[PDB]
């Protein structure tokens, strides 16, 4: 006999998964011919390429478990193989007599190299590789080609292109495996019958003390549930305007599908389709960019630009990225990183992020502006690194693209609009409920100065039971000074970049 292998990296789902579907249709149209091994490889390699926080490990843990459960309903299971792909594939190709290897493609530079290295080994051992582009609605390679070789650097140009592009058909779940034996133990399974079993919380989350609330359980199952719940309110869906959603409401004002899209637990293609259906039905609806489909197109846009630039996540050697003399201030960085900037609004955001691993888009704006061009004049690369560690939805392309946007390094050039770490939150949370929740030391402060505790007299501070400098830090910088400085600095950097 011989093996068919689906390799999950992203695309952690059964729905709308051409790569997995193909393996399943194949084994069913030729029964008794083939063994099926859907695998995930727990690469030690990415830990050296990427920071991963406790919260994201738990989401991946929950994601793998859900995928196991899902595959067992199809008369299969998930095989979680430990080890580096370069070491793993030689072995299993031979040890499993692998005829076909499918996977969903991915544009991240680590993926690209790892995937080419595997496609080389697969050719050498006569293994048939078929790859699918189903992580994004559009193939960035087709977008780029339609634009004569370059990625469009504006949303609207991007939209122009993708509008004249074929929407792909969305698949359903694969047909249950008909009459499949469980693959016979291999060399590794024989010495340990649990060696390909889904990791437990304990194996994956080395730092259990860093886990915040379990709010967004990983996995396809929950992604589909959460999507169904979001689309319930068709008016909210149809009329959605991203800029008008609150960053600091206590419940998320957007869908929080981002972690599910990031891992491929939800197909972006299914989501786009379901949204299309609601828009046909609802004649009064918002349009890109502010619309919900618009949000998905942002995702497509950043994937397209990122696909064309291997150094997307760094300032140096990045065709898109303004060269800016960011400064090193390790103290300021640490204070920002841990929400001890002494700006409550910023602190609350940084604290929500560390605890829960998701914050609203405009909350990300606020903190990212503060760290970079707004206040601390720290490289967006540092911000990126902390987001990468803390966000459930951390996404190489999306994280880098937005950081470049926010720091006015790329795509956005109007650096003289600066968020106020004092005023910005006030528009949507005048009572400061959000701040009370995440910065509870300040909970006794009236709304009049909860955004601005340094406005309270020392004796009122004692009264509120939080004295600035002992219970809550003084501001690490004075917004009113530094932001004016940073505009000049930005102005200078823009000029020297203009003249190269
Ligand atoms: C500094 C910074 C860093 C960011 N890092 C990430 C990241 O690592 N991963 C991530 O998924 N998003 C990132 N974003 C984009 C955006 O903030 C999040 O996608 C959004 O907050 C996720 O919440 P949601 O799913 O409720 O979004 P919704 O408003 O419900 O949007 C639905 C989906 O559309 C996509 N989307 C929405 N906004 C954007 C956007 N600005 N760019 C690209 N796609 C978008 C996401 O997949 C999101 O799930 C970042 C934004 C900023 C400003």
């Amino acid at each position: 006999r011989s093996t068919l292998v689906h390799w999950f990296r992203k695309g952690l789902r059964l729905h709308d998964n051409p790569a997995l579907s193909h393996i399943f249709t194949a084994a069913n149209a030729a029964p008794g011919r083939y063994f099926v091994r859907p695998i995930f490889i727990l690469d030690p390699g990415i830990l050296d390429w990427m920071q991963v926080g406790a919260n994201r490990w738990r989401f991946l843990q929950q994601t793998l478990e859900d995928l196991d459960n899902q595959l067992r309903k199809l008369n299969s299971r998930l095989f979680v193989v430990r080890g580096k792909p370069a070491e793993v594939f030689p072995r299993i190709f031979k040890s499993w007599r692998v005829e076909m290897l499918t996977f969903e493609t991915d544009i991240e530079p680590y993926s690209v190299t790892r995937d080419a290295a595997v496609q080389k080994l697969a050719k050498a051992e006569g293994v048939r590789v078929e790859t699918h582009c189903s992580h994004t609605i559009y193939n960035p390679e087709l977008v780029i080609a339609k634009n004569l070789g370059k990625a469009p650097i504006t949303y609207q140009k991007f939209l122009g292109i993708v509008e004249q592009l074929k929407v792909p058909k969305v698949l359903g779940v694969p047909e249950k495996l008909k009459n499949m034996p469980t693959p016979p133990k291999d060399e590794v399974e024989q010495k340990d019958s649990a060696a390909y079993d889904c990791p437990t919380m304990k194996q994956l989350v080395k730092r259990p003390e860093e886990l915040g609330p379990n709010k967004f359980p990983g996995g396809e199952t929950e992604a589909l549930r959460r999507m169904e719940e979001s689309l319930k309110d068709e008016i909210w869906v149809a009329r959605f305007e991203k800029p008008n959603t609150a960053p600091n409401s206590l419940e998320p004002s957007t869908t929080v599908l981002s972690p599910y899209l990031k891992f491929g637990c939800l197909s972006a293609r299914l989501f786009n389709q379901k949204l299309k259906e609601i828009i046909k039905r609802q004649p009064k609806h918002s349009q890109p960019p502010v619309s919900l489909i618009g949000q998905l197109m942002w995702r497509e846009f950043y994937y397209t630009v990122a696909a064309a630039e291997p150094n997307f996540d760094r300032m140096l050697g990045n065709v898109y990225c303004m060269q800016i003399p960011w400064q090193e201030h390790p103290d300021h960085l640490e204070a920002w990183t841990h929400g001890r900037t002494g700006y409550p609004f910023i602190d609350a955001i940084m604290r929500q992020l560390r605890q829960e691993g998701w914050i609203h888009h405009l909350a990300r704006h606020a903190v990212a502006c503060f760290l970079t061009r707004g206040d601390l004049w720290i490289s967006w690369e540092e911000g990126q690194r902390v987001f990468e560690q803390l966000l459930l939805d951390q996404d190489w392309a999306l994280n880098a693209g937005n950081w470049m946007w926010l720091s006015a390094s790329a795509f956005f050039h109007q650096y003289f609009r600066v968020y106020s770490p004092v005023a910005f939150g006030k528009k949507t949370d005048p009572q400061g409920h959000y701040i009370r929740k995440y910065v509870p030391e300040l909970s006794k402060y009236p709304a009049g100065c909860i955004y601005e505790p340094w406005k309270a007299s020392l004796v009122d501070q004692r009264a509120y039971g939080c004295v600035l400098g002992t219970d809550y830090p003084h501001r690490i910088v004075k917004h009113e000074v530094v932001h004016k400085e940073n505009i000049k600095r930005m102005g200078a950097a823009y000029k020297v970049n203009r003249e190269v």
